[PDB]
């Protein structure tokens, strides 16, 4: 029985914790960046995973405050490393409308940036496609000052969801994550190939770099690299896994 | 001021009327279809525009009878020219996921079918962004049965809402209408344009027709007839009219 009251002793209890997935080059194999993804360890009950939680967490509004956790603790997770970490290392928020909005939240990302170093890392708040941020005047404003501080953007599970056209021509993003929907179908069904390509095309005037997520097999990825993609994530390198388990295999070593 | 019961009232009270909008080959300038709006005009106070009363239509409901009255009036109103009309003359009805999955839509959609010529016209069902169709077996034989009929399909207000990639994949739709956000700001921003290229790639290969909504200049429209759009609409040529001036400026003369 998943209530906003057990969320809310569970933040307390900090019970909601930050597991990592790698990124990589899609030219060369090597590791670029990480996406930080939140899984809720009961300390009875095992794991409660997002679908249960994450809907009534944006409801409620507590999501805020399991976002910011979660940043905090990936700055403490990273800090021992990050002079190991290679150069403009990304790390990727996954962040609501709810949280966007928050009172505050420019600050946390700024603490998390000057933590791991300003220019050794890049901070990518992957907005998400169910709760987007609206198109406003006051949304673009508090968008082009978190820019000013060179923290970018994603569209994330772009084609899914709100993730239209629009967002992009609203709000000047830096990457593209292609949704997992379209990776997977791709060698198929007769569009989602060409579906890729067209966020690949779509990307390239204003200079937008493309994460392909979703990878789970060799042929998914040979085909991304092959029509253009920047960047994969997946099952095939690695599924999330607990901070410990990321520095010590993706890290060191 | 505006309520569900209001709009009640109304329907029995006839005061929603179907407005027609003239759309034209981009080629050549020629008449080859049009789309049925709705009008709300109040006896004594005057219009009340979609804007105020399509979403409490699509929660109360009511939207489903509203679209039943206007698909029939729009036979009506079409029945007597209907051997003057072009050869496979397209006829864009609005249609969102609460009227697509009523209990009698295939039949009301037949309905309009026979009486003008199941051959003359082409019914494009429209589909609405703010109401997505759900993407689900029951959703997707509705769609396939309407296909056998030769009913065919749009992603209205591409680009915007929920008419993402992901409804292009789960719906071989036959046509995409590119929301006029971007048809007016083509030429304007650094995006729109390019947004445009690419919904005229996706359209490609699987050889869907595109439609450019709200051309509303000269200059717009040399510029969507330029980058490939193959129908136009908009106040350059003629807003929505009342049924016997649609009749009497585009059909008998
Ligand atoms: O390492 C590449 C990064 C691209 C942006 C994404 O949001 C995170 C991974
Ligand atoms: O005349 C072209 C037609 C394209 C489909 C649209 O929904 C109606 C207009
Ligand atoms: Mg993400
Ligand atoms: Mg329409």
């Amino acid at each position: 029985i998943v209530t906003p009251e057990a969320i809310s002793l569970a933040l307390e209890n900090h019970e909601f914790k930050p597991w990592i997935q790698p990124v990589f080059c899609a030219q060369t194999g090597v590791l670029t960046g990480c996406e930080v993804l939140v899984r809720w360890e009961h300390p009875q009950t095992g794991i409660i995973p997002p679908d249960q939680f994450i809907p009534l967490a944006e409801s409620s509004g507590l999501i805020v405050i399991m976002t910011r956790q979660l940043m905090k603790q990936t700055a403490d997770i990273l800090m021992p490393v990050k002079h190991l970490l290679p150069d403009n290392f990304h790390i990727g928020i996954n962040v609501s409308a709810g949280c966007f909005l928050a009172a505050g939240f420019e600050k946390e990302c700024l603490n998390l940036v000057n933590k791991l170093g300003n220019d050794k890392i890049k901070l990518v708040l992957e907005l998400t496609e169910r709760n987007p941020i609206p198109v406003t005047p006051e949304a673009r404003a508090i968008f082009d000052s978190l820019h000013q501080h060179n923290i970018t953007f994603a569209l994330d599970d772009f084609g899914t969801g709100y993730a239209t056209y629009r967002y992009l021509q609203a709000f000047p993003v830096d990457f593209i994550k292609i949704d997992k929907s379209f990776v997977q179908m791709a060698s198929v069904d007769e569009i989602s190939g060409h579906i890729v390509d067209n966020i690949v095309e779509l990307a390239r005037k204003p200079g937008l770099s493309i994460v392909a997520e979703g990878v789970e097999t060799q042929e998914q990825a040979d085909l991304m690299i092959g029509k253009g993609v920047h960047f994969l994530q997946g099952y095939l390198y690695s599924p999330p896994v607990p901070g410990n388990k990321f520095i010590s295999e993706w890290v060191m070593k």
